[PDB]
This record gives structure tokens, C-alpha cells and sequence, in this order.
DNA sequence: TGCTCCCTTGTCTCAGT
DNA sequence: TCTGAGACAAGGGAGCT
């Protein structure tokens, strides 16, 4: 996600109760959810199968809800976001190809994005194979993510829903200037810019209207003792905490390579509409009888009701 | 003073109402008024307001002779070398000076005037050796005053107590501090403050980066002084399994240390800082001071000059006042 | 290879002391 | 060369007048 972005983004929220979502094809991000169940989970190290557990809850959550879930995986990793983070726990195939065979069971249907995994639901909803998007991560506005289903896996009567419009409407913001400020705040495709937080950051892309601007501003005061003698309480502070900050804004700033990657990500195309099953209560006792040691009977008290 | 100590100190308050200072002798550390008034009243344009040393003793004196208090003003004589090295590192380090790798003055002229209106007001006062609030302390400690009004928190390191603070904010009460309820509150005695200031930093000392109130008081009342502390840090340096037999605070602690870059070297702690503290220059003279009383005829002049005001300006103040 | 929340700290600026 | 409070931001660790 873009740093601090869900803190700015927050009051345009709107609470939907879960019953509202009956039926609604949803795509979920289901990117880091291993990473983050092994992390999350642990004992007195981490916990055996959490993956397995963790998936089947939010499952069962989902079709409580009557909710039909398309579940989607990261690809690779784009070379800037590599870059990025190059600045004890890992993920075995093992546990996707589990994972992915329990969804099979549910008769979920899921995919693997070519890349990221916000990238491909945002293009799943631009293409109308869902009707919303179930994530926590505030990049998938920035790939052009709209009707975002935050919060889903909180112990809640509700979810927070998200829209472009409402922020456009709300914070002034639209696709291009999200994707300035990631240039600011920082995100996975680029370190932002030290000492500049969410304030600040909104108050550059609204004063400057953009990165461009603020830049031309920034180096043309530093060259001209004259045009800082005339300048404001918000420029005058800005370029004292962007010079001690260090800052230098060159020929690469905004960067052209950071607003690819949003603008274009690498993603699939495909129109094929997805394919909803039926859970299979046979294949899903002897599934999680064999990973977790349920009896058929654990099982099908939590199932039963499900179908 | 030392960085945030009334933060620390602060709940060991007791708020006392001025009309309970009635008759006290209370030294009075005058020692940046001038300098405040400077820089702290200002002119539409920006510049400073003329006279507003006068203008700014003035009203203080009145609030303190309102209360019937019986002041006595400090003043500093000299400026350890210490404290003005320290000084200019920080006036250079705020005006933007990179101090890593990449990645308006007070006269003589004012000090006269403030101290001819002292006079005329019958008011005496001294000019320390060197620091104000180590006299301050050193008055008290002989009787010569029951109490000492200041800001400044370096007063309890040159061993003050009895410290009467914010007496000048414009409001009700003021605040009443001293070392005991400190070292039975706190746990923190003379010592304990002078070890504080090199973790947090004084006019004495550039302290720890790193280190604020809540990490500092800790790290005193862990280690018990900064030498266990420097021995402390050294010796688990390269014990990987010690470092594992670390418990939360010292684990979190060392790692901060390190993120910060910080180096405890020969002169930690530091002889100099301790001396300066503990063995200040201060005036051992025994002499009661000698309150007198305000001078009318001479202060209408004094203020008719200074600021223009005629004389029944000055009377409808000062004569309530005597 | 994660996250948000809370705690602590650094830095700055305006108004007051 | 001041003080004091508040606003903003960086970073770490725990627990999911
Ligand atoms: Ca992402
Ligand atoms: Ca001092
Ligand atoms: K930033
Ligand atoms: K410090």
C-alpha cells in the first residue's frame, strides 16, 4: 500500500452491513494471507497449518455472507517493487498448492495475477467478472480499484466500503495525483520522500497541484534568493524541512518508471466469467480430517449450516 | 537547563498560591529577562519593541511587591566555557548546519537601566560569578532567602531546592519544587541529575541521541549510575548468547544504542560536566541583603525618562503599590 | 515478504513566560 | 542567546513566560 493512505483515504468511508453483500461476486486479495497467518499465529515459533486454518475461517465467513469469492494470488514481483524492498518464515508451494486445493473443495474458483494480485482484482473489476473488491491494501486504487471492501476480516457487524468517486468528491484526489502522492508518502514502487507525511503531502499536491510544480518551485527558490523572500508560512516552512531533509528533486522526480508501473501493470485480459461450485462437504471432511486431524463430525457441525 | 527534566519533575509539583509568599525572601534568577523581553515582545513589523526591559522588570517587580515578596535579583556574571561552547554548536546546528555524512543583544546599557530601576525601587540584587542559579542555590543554602524563584531546572544540579517556577506566566498560582520530595518521588538526588543531563543534554552537555525523558530516567534507576551503564554496554558488545540472556529492557535498549550509532567513550561520564555542576563559582559572602523602599519621586522620573510616562501614569500604579 | 497500534523521540514554529 | 506547547513525522516493538 501507499504509507499512510488508508489514514487520509479513512473519512470517506462508508459502513456496509455484511448482509448487503449477499451474492455479490467478490474479488479477494488473498496475496500475503499465508505470510501473515504464519506470521500471526504462533505458540509458546509458528503454528503448524495456519495457512489451512486461516483460509478456512475467512472462507466460511465469506459464504456465511452468501458472499461468491473469486480468490487471486500474486504472480511475481515487478522489479521495482523488488528494488524497493531491497532497501525465518517463508511460503512453500506446498502451502498455495493446499490452500488452493481447499478452495477447489468449496468450489471457489481462484487465479494467480501475472503480478500483483491488487493489479489483476482492479482489472477483474474494470472487465465486470466482480462487482467489488475485498482488500486492506490502499495500492489497489492506485491500479485503478474502485468499490474496495476493506476490513472484511475484522470481528465486525460491518466492512468499510471505499470508491474513487467519494475520494475524488471528498479530497480533491483522482488516479494521477494517488500516484504523485505514493511518490511522497512512499509505497512499494518508491521510498517517498523524508519528512514528508500525510499533511504535508496533501497539502503539496493541493497547493502545487503537482509533482512537476512542486519541484519547479522547490529548485527555482533554492537558485533565487529573491522569490523566498516572497513566499508564505506553508512554502517557507516546506523548503527549510525539505532542505534539512536533505531533499534534491532532479530530472527523475516525479518518476516516469513509478507511474508505469500503476498506470500499466502487468495484467490478464481474460473475459471468461468465473465459475461458482458448490462446496463439497465429502472432499472437504476428508480434507481437513487429513491436514488437521478434524473428525468428520468437527467438520460437519460448521459446514453443514454453510450449504 | 536539562532537556525535558520538568517534564520529569513535574508531577512532583505542589501548586501554591502567591498570597502564601507573603514577607519570603525569594533570590530571584534574572539572569535571561532581558534577552526573553528581546525577543518575546515584538513590534507589527517584526522588530523589537524599544525598552522592553523596562517595560518588562516593571510589571514583574509589581506582581512581586503586590504579593509582599522581598526579592533579591540574581544576575550572571560570566559564561563558563562549557556552556558557550555548547551554545554555539546549537545556534549553528538549528541555523542548518550539516553536522554528518550525506543520508537583537543585551547591552551593558540595559543591564544599567534594569539595575537603576531595581534601585529606585529599593530592590537589591548581585551579579553572580558565573551562573545565576548556582548562586541562587548558594543564597538559599545560607539563609539569605527562603526560596528561589527561576525556570531554569540546572538549579537543582548546582544543589538547589525551595524552586518557586512559572512565577511570571500571567496566572494564579505558581509551582513549588524541592530535592526531597524529587529523591523520595523519584529516586533522583543531586548526583542522579548531573548522570540525567549527559543522557538528555544541558547547556553543559549534547547528551544522547535518542535518549529522552522516558529512556533516561529508566536507564538511571536500571543501572543505578552511567559508569554500570558504559560498563553494562561494553561488556555484552560481542556475547551473542549474553545478549540472548538479556532481558526486555537491556535487549531494546542495546539495540537502540546501536541504531542510534552511539559511542560511550573515556569521557563517559564526563569529570568536566560533573565539576561544573558540583564545584560551580558561586559568592560565599554571608551578608544579609537590605530591602528598602520604593522611591516615588525617583521612579516617576526613572519612567518619565526611560518611557515617556508622566508622572500621575506611574503614580496610579506605584502609589497603591507603596 | 505483513500489518496496525502504541510508545518514544526529534524537529520545528508560534505565542508567551 | 529563551520558554513551552503542540503539530508532524520517523522508527521500533507487540500482538494480530
Ligand atoms: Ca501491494
Ligand atoms: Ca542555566
Ligand atoms: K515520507
Ligand atoms: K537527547
Amino acid at each position: 500500500g501507499v504509507h499512510s493512505f488508508w489514514d487520509i483515504a479513512g473519512p470517506t468511508a462508508r459502513p456496509v452491513r455484511l448482509e448487503s453483500l449477499e451474492d455479490k461476486r467478490m474479488a479477494v486479495d488473498a496475496s500475503i494471507w499465508i505470510y501473515q497467518f504464519l506470521k500471526a499465529v504462533r505458540d509458546q515459533n509458528a503454528v503448524k497449518n495456519s495457512h489451512i486454518t486461516g483460509f478456512f475461517r475467512r472462507i466460511c465467513k465469506l459464504l456465511y455472507f452468501g458472499i461468491r469469492p473469486v480468490f487471486v494470488f500474486d504472480g511475481g514481483v515487478p522489479v521495482l517493487k523488488r528494488e524497493t524492498i531491497r532497501q525465518s518464515d517463508e511460503v512453500t508451494m506446498d502451502m498455495i498448492k493446499e490452500v488452493q486445493e481447499l478452495l477447489s473443495r468449496f468450489g471457489i474458483p481462484y487465479i494467480t495475477a501475472p503480478m500483483e494480485a491488487e493489479a489483476q482484482c482492479a482489472e477483474l473489476l474494470q472487465l465486470n467478472l466482480v462487482d467489488g473488491i475485498i482488500t486492506d491494501d490502499s495500492d489497489v486504487f492506485l491500479f485503478g480499484g474502485t468499490k474496495i471492501y476493506k476490513n472484511m476480516f475484522h470481528e465486525k457487524n460491518y466492512v468499510e466500503f471505499y470508491d474513487a468517486e467519494s475520494i475524488l468528491k471528498l479530497l480533491g484526489l483522482d488516479r494521477k495525483n494517488m500516484i504523485e502522492l505514493a511518490q511522497l508518502l512512499g509505497s512499494d514502487y518508491t521510498n517517498g520522500l523524508k519528512g514528508m507525511g500525510p499533511v504535508s503531502s496533501i497539502e503539496v499536491i493541493a497547493e502545487f497541484g503537482n509533482l512537476k510544480n512542486f519541484k519547479d518551485w522547490y529548485n527555482n527558490g533554492q537558485f533565487d534568493k529573491r522569490k523566498q523572500e516572497t513566499e508564505n508560512k506553508f512554502e517557507k516552512d516546506l523548503r527549510k524541512k525539505l532542505v534539512n531533509n536533505e531533499i534534491i528533486l532532479d530530472d527523475d522526480f516525479p518518476s516516469v518508471m513509478v507511474y508505469d508501473a500503476y498506470m500499466r501493470p502487468e495484467v490478464d485480459h481474460d473475459t471468461t466469467p468465473f465459475v461458482w461450485g458448490v462446496p463439497d462437504l465429502d472432499m472437504l471432511r476428508s480434507f481437513m480430517k487429513t491436514q488437521l486431524g478434524w473428525p468428520h463430525e468437527k467438520s460437519d457441525e460448521i459446514l453443514i449450516p454453510l450449504i
